Formats: C-alpha cells, sequence, structure tokens
C-alpha cells in the first residue's frame, strides 16, 4: 500500500505555498478559490481536532504536525490531541472540536460533528486535482488524459466526465480500465497509439508513468501521485505546469466539502 513517509512531509508550509502559486498560475484561483468553486464554502475558524492513530503501520512522523499546519494555512482553528486513537477522539470532542480529522492505513476522513457531513480523502483528492486540471486557463481543449483509475483516480475521472470533458483513461490493471470504461464511459487510452494532451491528471504510486509522446508544450500535469509521474528532464523540456503536493490540497478538499 502507498503510505507517506516523514520525508514526503518536510517543510509542508513551503510545499503548500509552492502548490498554491502553481494552482493560481494555472487556474486564476488559489486553493481556497478552487474549494469555493467545488463546494461553495469558505472557512470561518471552525475548530478542527486532529487525532493521531497508532493502528496498522502506526503514527507517521510529521503527519499530525503537517495537518496542524495545513489546517491553519486555510484558516481553521486546529489542534492535535495528546492522546491517540479512541482516547484522542474523546479528548478532541471534549475540547470542542467541530471537525475531526484522523486516518488509519486505509481511510483518512474528516467528520463535521455539527452538520454530520463526512469526507473520505480518496475521492476528495481525486475531485480537487481533477478540478484544478479542468480549470487550466490556456488549455484550448476539452480532452483530458487520466492515468491511474483507482481509489483517487476513478473519482477524478468521474468528476471530469460530470464536467463534460472528453476523458481518456489508462490503468496498468486491465480490469480497472474496464471498470472505468463501462461505468464512466471514458475512452480507453492506447499507449501504442498515443496523442498529445494539454491537460493530464495522474494518480498512481509510480514514477515516470506519463510518456513523452503524450506531452504538449506548457501542458498541465495535475497529480496527487507519489513519487512524481514525470522526470525532471521531460518536465523542463516541455515546460510542464506541475501541480503536485503530498497532503494539503487533498486535505483542503476534505475540509471544505464538510463545511
Ligand atoms: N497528494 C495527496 O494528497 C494524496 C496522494 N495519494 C497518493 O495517490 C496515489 C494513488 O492512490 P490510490 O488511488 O488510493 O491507489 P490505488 O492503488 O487505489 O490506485 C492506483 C492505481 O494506479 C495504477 N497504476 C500503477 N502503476 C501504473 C502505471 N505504471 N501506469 C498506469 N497505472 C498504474 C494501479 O493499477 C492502480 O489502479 C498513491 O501514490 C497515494 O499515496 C493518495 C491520497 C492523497
Ligand atoms: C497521502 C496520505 C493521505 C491518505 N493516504 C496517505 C497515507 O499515508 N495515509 C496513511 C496515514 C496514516 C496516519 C497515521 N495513522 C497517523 O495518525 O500519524
Ligand atoms: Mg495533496
Ligand atoms: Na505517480
Amino acid at each position: 500500500m502507498a503510505l507517506l513517509t516523514p520525508d514526503d512531509l518536510i517543510n509542508i508550509n513551503m510545499q503548500l505555498q509552492k502548490a498554491d502559486s502553481a494552482v493560481q498560475e494555472v487556474t486564476g484561483l488559489d486553493i481556497k478559490g478552487i474549494c469555493k468553486a467545488l463546494y461553495g464554502t469558505f472557512s470561518s475558524s471552525e475548530k478542527v481536532g486532529i487525532v493521531p492513530v497508532t493502528s496498522g503501520n502506526g503514527i507517521i512522523g510529521n503527519f499530525s504536525a503537517s495537518l496542524h499546519a495545513i489546517t491553519q494555512y486555510f484558516g481553521f482553528d486546529s489542534f492535535v490531541t495528546d492522546m491517540p486513537d479512541v482516547s484522542g477522539y474523546y479528548e478532541a470532542v471534549q475540547n470542542g472540536a467541530e471537525i475531526i480529522l484522523m486516518a488509519d492505513d486505509r481511510t483518512f476522513l474528516a467528520h463535521n460533528l455539527k452538520n454530520g457531513k463526512m469526507a473520505n480523502n480518496q475521492p476528495c483528492t481525486g475531485i480537487i486535482y481533477a478540478e484544478i486540471a479542468s480549470r487550466y486557463l490556456k488549455a484550448d481543449s476539452k480532452d483530458v488524459l487520466v492515468v491511474g483509475l483507482g481509489k483517487v483516480g476513478f473519482p477524478g475521472a468521474e468528476h471530469l466526465v460530470q464536467k463534460d470533458f472528453r476523458v481518456y483513461g489508462y490503468d496498468a490493471d486491465e480490469t480497472l480500465l474496464e471498470r472505468a470504461t463501462s461505468n464512466l464511459g471514458i475512452i480507453p487510452f492506447d499507449p501504442a497509439n498515443p496523442k498529445k494532451f494539454s491537460i493530464i491528471f495522474e494518480a498512481t504510486p509510480c514514477a515516470n508513468t506519463i510518456p513523452e509522446a503524450v506531452l504538449s508544450e506548457n501542458c498541465v500535469l495535475s497529480t496527487p501521485g507519489i513519487p512524481c509521474a514525470i522526470s525532471e528532464e521531460l518536465r523542463d523540456k516541455y515546460e510542464v505546469q506541475l501541480i503536485a503536493e503530498p497532503l494539503g490540497i487533498g486535505t483542503a478538499s476534505m475540509l471544505y466539502s464538510v463545511l
């Protein structure tokens, strides 16, 4: 399974700053503006309780600290509980948390206790990175390539289909590809018969998944995938506009979706 390491989260404030500038360049909107477009919501210092969780692989170094910073960055009044797990959840609620933010190895959720809304990181991440890609100001095309049609990728593709884009899809697992084509109506992408895209969305845990043949100059590559979907070489060569950030954008999508 594809879990963060502590090194992925180093200087999360800078990673967020850089991602937010890239998002502004690409779409004319900052991350808050994207979330406002997606969900119509804005932050008003809602209290967010962040609960460390020890199950499975356990507490990931820098994870709760990064969420603490991300939440503050978007204007939430956040805190991290002293205790983990159920004791931590009790602490969070007792200290007045309106939104609970917590994750085990399989599920990262946000639960707004005031209105009952609950978000899962996987669809929220897919949706927001697909939204960003979709809003590329200089795209001059409704064609989009989605690489990776799993838990993050499938909802991203679904979002793009709802937005009336012409969605091409590829997954290395043939069964996943088939699932997407027959449930979403996407066009299966044929790697042996590529075409160029100005808009690309990638959601795999693998490097170098985007072939050169698919790139156009200045195309947007919006990717929650870790590590990076393209080499530095190809990024520089085609002046690719990369939106890639390990936790904060997806977390913002969760939070603004439950407001
Ligand atoms: N940046 C962020 O905020 C977040 C990042 N992620 C990351 O997103 C990635 C995807 O997560 P999930 O969708 O949950 O994983 P998943 O395992 O559900 O789906 C990944 C898909 O990519 C496909 N794939 C793998 N190698 C490929 C290749 N070379 N070419 C085409 N397809 C390939 C797999 O067949 C699989 O269907 C992971 O690396 C995960 O860590 C996940 C959540 C939030
Ligand atoms: C990109 C992230 C967000 C969702 N999946 C990836 C992930 O690493 N999930 C596992 C998070 C586990 C956190 C850990 N239980 C903790 O509380 O420190
Ligand atoms: Mg992110
Ligand atoms: Na990747």
